[PDB]
């Protein structure tokens, strides 16, 4: 593989779109490498991890329980809700909703959870409260995927998303059990996790959340490292490319391959 930045440049040239990337140590926040890390990209479903961080903060505060069962209606559903559409009769617990949102990218589960944290504005307030002054959620699923050029709605930057994920996972802002729960949901991703894991070299830890939207928008937030350790956060976003989904997946994979082969100490 080429060096990471060289691969990224190739990807931008081939996609005619922007790539945003950061690789950051989970424990300390040391930035290893970065590209357009301060530029805005649509979060798409990667926001679902931050959402469930906010849910866990409410649990820690005694304002929520992962056990609490929410009964909802067919009228509440939006598209791409493979788990929540199966539970109109019996409902889902708050914990099950977060598992569905993170591991199956379930959109209605995410919207139900979003309401519990005060909607997009409430989630944005939570972000400000943990010192993220950049990331913003403005809309619900699925409109938040629109990815209009010039539109700051529903965007983050690679640097802010990585810093925020680090804060949620390790900064002791969340309780120990909450930190462990958030990581486990990412470990359990079913959308891309198993596929990624199958093509990673032996020994590499993976946990992730992916996203996809309009105008080529595609992304992944991941924990990755050799020796079966969640050593680093890797964030890769793509935007404003007319490329096929297959090519977008392959370009992210190629960037990943370069990062893995040229992993610095
Ligand atoms: O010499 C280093 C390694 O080179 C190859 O590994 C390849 C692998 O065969 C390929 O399948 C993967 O694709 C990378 C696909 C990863 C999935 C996307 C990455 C995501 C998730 C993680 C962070 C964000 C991006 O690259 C590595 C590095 O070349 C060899 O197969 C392996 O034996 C060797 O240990
Ligand atoms: B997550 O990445 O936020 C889940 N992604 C989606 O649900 C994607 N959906 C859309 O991008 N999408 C855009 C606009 N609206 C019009 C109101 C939609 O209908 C809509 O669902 C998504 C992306 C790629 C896919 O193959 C499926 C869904």
């Amino acid at each position: 593989s080429p060096q990471p930045l060289e691969q990224i440049k190739l990807s931008e040239s081939q996609l005619s779109g922007r790539v945003g990337m950061i690789e950051m140590d989970l424990a300390s926040g040391r930035t290893l490498t970065a590209w357009r890390a301060d530029e805005r990209f649509p979060m798409m479903s990667t926001f679902k991890v931050v959402l469930c961080g906010a849910v866990l903060a409410r649990v820690d505060a005694g304002d929520e329980q992962l056990e609490r069962k929410i009964h909802y209606r067919q009228q509440d559903l939006v598209d791409y809700s493979p788990v929540s559409e199966k539970h109109l009769a019996d409902g889902m617990t708050v914990g099950e909703l977060c598992a569905a949102a993170i591991t199956m990218s379930d959109n209605s589960a995410a919207n139900l959870l979003l309401a519990t944290v005060g909607g997009p504005a409430g989630l944005t307030a939570f972000l400000r409260q943990i010192g993220d002054n950049v990331t913003r959620l403005d809309r619900w699923e699925t409109e938040l995927n629109e990815a209009l050029p010039g539109d700051a709605r529903d965007t983050t930057t690679p640097a802010s998303m990585a810093a925020t994920l680090r804060k949620l996972l390790t900064s002791q802002r969340l309780s120990a059990r909450s930190q462990r729960q958030l990581l486990q949901w990412m470990v359990d991703d079913r959308v891309a996790g198993p596929l990624i894991r199958s093509v990673l070299p032996a020994g590499w830890f993976i946990a992730d959340k992916t996203g996809a939207g309009e105008r080529g928008a595609r992304g992944i937030v991941a924990l990755l490292g050799p020796n079966n350790k969640a050593e680093r956060i890797v964030v890769i976003y793509l935007r404003d490319t007319p490329a096929s989904m297959a090519e977008r997946n392959q370009q992210i994979a190629g960037i990943g391959a370069a990062l893995i082969e040229h992993w610095q100490r």
